[PDB]
């Protein structure tokens, strides 16, 4: 596969009106892993995007790109 | 205390496909498979992808919903 982009997350916060830095306090995680979840440099667990999705009170299957 | 991530089994039934036919067409060792399958194990979001492409299936429908 050629795919780069696997999560929507970047755009998730956008619309919860979220900052990397608020996400990245609220998971108590490093600033650095978070950046790189929105840049789709490097992807989070699955237990992690439901943590995340918790977080931001979405549906987990929203922080994920359709293939449909 | 969640313990079910992903629907995996339930979207190979769905397809008509079995535990087998998923590890040959990804290359991958059965014991794999089966732990994602009984959700012991998850899958890596990129390897989901590869899942969904192999099945056919919007990647989203191989996770369980959270609402």
């Amino acid at each position: 596969t050629e795919r780069k982009i696997f999560n929507r997350l970047k755009s998730v916060l956008a619309e919860k009106g979220k900052t990397n830095l608020w996400l990245t306090e609220t998971l108590d995680k490093n600033k650095t892993t978070v950046s790189k979840w929105c840049t789709n440099d490097v992807q989070p667990s699955l237990e992690t995007l439901f943590d995340i999705a918790e977080a931001l009170n979405v549906d987990v299957r929203e922080l994920i790109v359709s293939t449909k």
